[PDB]
């Protein structure tokens, strides 16, 4: 077919409908969305990278990358059939690491656990992202990148000091704070918006010699418990919280909370930072025991698998997510959100779902160290990361009711809010909401001026998702 024919007069090699390259490539991670792009360009240079957009161009096409293809939404395939994908996942080297600054250059379809295990066992760097390894570096570092480190070391994107870009039109163009700056700034938290990302630059530090996991087994069995809890965890969130810490709270058995976390330092170093947390904390919970860890060991302790080096897909899952963005908690939010857990969630036991509270803002977190007017990620006065998800089995289908759930949830934290209270995060990517009102909640304050910058770099919405930012001039 048309663009068959022109990706291979390019040298651009393409998925075969048939063969196991294709089967493996065109599998979402989430399986409630499969689409069918026309095409599938596995790309193995920038110059193929080149040549797909230009072939999308001359053949009046969408055109969309996926990296590790983790998209909650299937964005990656560009949210609806028919686009040409230009699928990344091959792409997974170093590049080069310079030891004079200690900067990496990455291509764009390395997983974060492949770039954790080059850094590290290569180089003895490190960089702070998320914890899942099968994840991509394209669609993670682009729109922020929260972990384990964050807290100590920032998002993802605060690593970002340097992008080699492909834009609409074809052209290859470098962005860093010296060229292109008003480009870098929108990579830097809504990059799917703007280009493909060909070569990532990245600053890293020592990989961490002396980390110590945590966890607290928080045991609130009642409302009471659960709001005196999540009050006690924001004020030292907010207002204590030393810089080495990072720590969520989580519930992954409908009513066992925990507190999960690496902090910069050791078993007695953590103990000390937390006990003004531990004296506030509802009576009944049991510190669990620690695990000492170097930087390695952690990547993998947080995996959820035996090992981390992925260049393949991890298992793909059936599911629903949604996500908030919180200045506070405080006052009815909380009390509806307790509400909702206990009288609702709690009974919801035919499926697999979870929260997650991340400490994402407050005092002494490096995130919160750059603000919303230096990047293009919008929430950086914001102390809450919120997870909610909604996970069936493979061989069952995500029934039309069942959205209701978490839909629920989120409202009973924001029905108590005033809209410039909260956000939600794109990387928890939720596509139940139209361009409009969604790009209005993952830009925030933000959203005007990646309108503006969309107008000079893909005026014809070349690079099209239904949760894409507008061109507006
Ligand atoms: C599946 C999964 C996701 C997780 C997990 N844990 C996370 C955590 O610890 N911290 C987080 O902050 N987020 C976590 N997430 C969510 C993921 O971070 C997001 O789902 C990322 O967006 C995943 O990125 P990727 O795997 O690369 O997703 P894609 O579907 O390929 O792309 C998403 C988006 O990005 C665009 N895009 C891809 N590649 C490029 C390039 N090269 N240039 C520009 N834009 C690119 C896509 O088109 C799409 O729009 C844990 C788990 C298990
Ligand atoms: C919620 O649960 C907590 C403990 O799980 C309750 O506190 C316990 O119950 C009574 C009343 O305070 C005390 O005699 C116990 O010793 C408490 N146990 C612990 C471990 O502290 C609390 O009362 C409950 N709140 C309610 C039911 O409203
Ligand atoms: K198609
Ligand atoms: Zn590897
Ligand atoms: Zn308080
Ligand atoms: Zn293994």
């Amino acid at each position: 077919g048309a663009i068959e024919a022109c990706l291979s007069a390019a040298g651009v090699p393409i998925d075969i409908p048939g063969t196991a390259d294709y089967e493996r490539d065109v599998e979402p991670f989430n399986i409630r969305l499969p689409y069918i792009p026309t095409a599938i360009a596995q790309t193995q240079t920038t110059a193929h990278i080149q040549s797909a957009v230009q072939c999308a161009k001359k053949l009046n096409l969408k055109v969309s990358a996926k990296s590790g293809g983790h998209s909650y939404a299937s964005f990656g395939f560009g949210g609806e059939n028919g686009h040409l994908m230009v699928q990344l996942d091959r792409m997974i080297d170093v590049i080069s690491y310079n030891d004079k600054t200690g900067i990496a250059h990455v291509e764009p379809g390395a997983r974060l656990g492949h770039l954790a295990t080059v850094l590290n066992d290569k180089y003895g760097r490190a960089i702070s992202h998320g914890t899942c390894p099968g994840v991509g570096i394209s669609g993670h570092f682009a729109h922020g990148g929260f972990g384990f480190s964050s807290h100590m070391h920032g998002l993802a994107v605060d690593s970002v000091v340097g992008v080699t870009v492909v834009l609409a039109d074809g052209r290859i163009v470098e962005a860093s704070a010296t060229e292109n700056a008003d480009l870098f700034w929108g990579i830097k938290g809504a990059g799917s918006n703007f280009g493909i990302v060909a070569v990532w630059k990245l600053a890293t530090f020592p990989a961490p010699k002396v980390l110590t996991r945590f966890g607290v087994t928080l045991n609130w069995k009642n409302k009471t418990s659960a709001l005196k809890g999540i009050e006690a965890v924001e004020d030292y969130a907010r207002w204590v919280a030393p810089r080495e810490v990072n720590f969520r709270i989580g519930d992954y058995g409908a009513g066992n909370p925990g507190i999960e976390g690496l902090y910069y330092g050791t078993p007695e170093q953590w103990r000390a930072a937390f006990q003004p947390l531990l004296d506030t904390l509802p009576a009944g919970y049991v510190v669990n025991p620690t695990t000492s860890l170097n930087w390695i060991e952690s990547v993998l302790s947080y995996s959820n698998f035996d090992h981390v080096d992925f260049i393949t897909p991890q298992p793909v899952e059936n599911f629903y997510a949604k996500s908030l963005t919180l200045k506070s908690i405080k006052g009815d939010a909380v009390k509806n959100f307790v509400d909702y857990y206990f009288d609702v969630s709690n009974k919801v036991k035919d499926r697999f779902w979870f929260y997650q509270l991340d400490v994402h803002g407050g005092k002494n977190s490096q995130v919160t160290k750059v603000t919303n007017a230096e990047t293009a990620y919008p929430h950086r006065d914001k102390l809450w990361l919120i997870q909610f998800y909604d996970r069936y089995d493979n061989n069952q289908t995500y029934p039309e009711t069942s959205f209701k759930f978490l839909d629920g949830w989120v409202n009973s934290v924001t029905k108590a809010l005033p809209k410039s209270d909260w956000g939600m995060y794109i990387n928890y990517a939720d596509p139940r909401m139209d361009r409009d009102y969604a790009t209005k909640v993952y830009y925030g304050e933000n959203l005007a001026r990646l309108q503006k910058l969309k107008a000079k770099f893909d005026p014809t919405d070349r690079f099209y998702y239904p949760q894409a930012v507008r061109p507006v001039k």
